[PDB]
């Protein structure tokens, strides 16, 4: 039986929200992708018999970590926590921003919700509800099975039942380094990590890499040099991995999947047995490849490229489809990787794990649940953990020399570097980096403060130059 080898890698990340002066989250995000994705997406390997592979950023680990042992002064959380008769004029407007801002994702409709937003002012039970529903939009698989009877409700919650779910929500996120720890020991999958604060470790090496594929850009004068700081990245890295592990990792996803043979020679120095990145990448480096092989990049590192159709249809396209659609679909375009090869091709699915679901029908459970029991029932099929796909010999592997330095948004730097708005940030940066004293300079060199200069108007976009501005002071005293 010829089979396709397929390899599901969710990639968590959430930058470090905590202002280092006051300590409190700006931003709940890492809050409300932990109850409903961060433990839930790996659960689903308790009912399906599925193989399944995380990768999860140290950053976003001491951030789960911090909610789980009651740490973090997550000022919005305070504010749905609060008796709304406590609320102040400003928390109360930016709950109703919020709603706005998640009023069209499916995991809001509530008629309740589509009653407040038309209200003109809100009174006690009316917050108390805005409050609640807030926290019941983001309902992870499990916990909307143990809350049928608060959901079904809709309305007229009370302020035991918005702390009932609150510490519901909280259990959540002691247990979710637990079921990794879990699934990784009883073989159900492979559990990477990232460099520390997820840099750009090709630009930190050498900032010429984005001159491979975009030979014309303006980018910064570098009077310093990031060579140190990015083995700081993957060198805490790993120490972080094994603090909840308790072993190295050997297995990392670059951040945003960038590469380049001095990133791939870092890895290699530090123990990293294989990576993956884009296989537009993949289009760029060699000159007729297919992305259904493992490569040996010169026989020092292991190297897979993810097929790019299949993980940007689950990430922005499945969403607007019927989920027996979208899985049939899904199947389709694998029965034809099948057919299009002559041998056992290998398939990596690899896109962030945290950030579709919410425009999804039932946040994906419908989805996510259809397309397991597929794969199950298809015999010419095989889902692999990382570490099966490193000892599988029914895969075919070719080495390569080389490869072109970038990222898998166009295969290129220029969402965080170039144009004078996201080369501010990096001027700031290496000035800061001049007079740096302490490790916050680490932080700083996060991809998700380059990502978010300028290019259009987004929300929260005060917030992350506050915290990166503040990032950028703190290491300096």
């Amino acid at each position: 039986m010829k089979k396709l080898f397929l390899v599901f890698w969710w990639h968590m990340h959430q930058p470090l929200y905590r202002e280092p002066y006051t300590g409190e989250y700006l931003l709940p995000w890492t809050f409300f992708h932990a109850v409903k994705d961060y433990y839930d997406m790996p659960a689903y390997l308790k009912d399906f018999e599925i193989k399944l592979n995380f990768n999860l950023t140290p950053v976003l680990i001491d951030q789960i970590q911090e909610y789980a042992q009651g740490k973090a002064k997550d000022v919005f959380l305070e504010a749905i926590r609060k008796d709304p008769d406590d609320l102040e004029k400003e928390e109360v407007e930016k709950l109703i921003e919020f709603t706005k801002l998640n009023y069209e994702k499916p995991i809001y409709r509530f008629e309740r919700i589509r009653e407040l937003m038309n209200k003109e002012k809100l009174n006690r039970e009316e917050l108390l509800d805005l409050q609640t529903l807030n926290l019941l939009a983001w309902c992870g698989r499990t916990l909307r099975k143990d809350l049928k009877d608060l959901l079904n409700k809709g309305r007229n919650y009370t302020q035991e039942e918005k702390e009932y779910v609150l510490n519901k929500y909280f259990e959540i996120i002691k247990k979710t380094l637990s079921i990794y720890r879990e699934i990784k020991e009883e073989g159900k999958g492979s559990v990477s990590t990232s460099p520390y604060y997820h840099p750009l470790i090709p630009i930190l090496l050498n900032p010429n890499c984005v001159y491979e594929t975009t030979p014309n850009v303006k980018i910064p004068d570098f009077a310093v040099s990031f060579r140190e700081d990015a083995s700081k990245h993957v060198e805490l890295a790993k120490e972080k991995y094994f603090e909840i592990f308790g072993e190295h990792p050997v297995y990392m996803w670059p951040p945003e999947a960038s590469v380049s043979n001095e990133a791939l020679e870092l890895y290699y120095e530090k123990g990293i047995n294989m990576l993956a990145t884009d296989e537009v990448i993949l289009k760029n480096s060699v000159e007729r490849a297919s992305p259904y092989l493992r490569y040996y990049f010169r026989e020092l590192i292991s190297v897979f490229f993810r097929d790019k159709t299949l993980s940007d249809l689950i990430g922005f396209s499945y969403h607007a489809w019927n989920a027996e659609d979208a899985v049939r679909d899904f199947i389709g375009r694998l029965k034809k990787i099948h057919e299009s090869v002559d041998f056992q091709p290998v398939v990596f699915v690899v896109l962030d794990g945290e950030n579709c679901w919410e425009y999804y029908e039932e946040n994906g459970i419908p989805f996510l649940e259809k397309l397991y029991s597929t794969l199950e029932k298809e015999e010419w099929i095989e889902t692999l953990t990382l570490e099966e796909a490193m000892r599988k010999e029914d895969v075919k592997t070719e080495v390569i020399e080389s490869v072109k330095a970038g990222t898998w948004f166009d295969g290129n730097f220029l969402k965080w570097i170039g144009n004078k708005e996201k080369n501010e940030y990096w001027k700031i940066l290496i000035e800061a980096k001049k007079k740096a004293k302490n490790d916050y300079i680490l932080v700083a060199e996060g991809s998700d403060w380059f990502w978010w200069q300028g290019e259009e108007k987004a929300p929260f976009v005060e917030v992350f130059d506050k915290l990166f501005r503040s990032f950028v002071r703190r290491a300096q005293e």
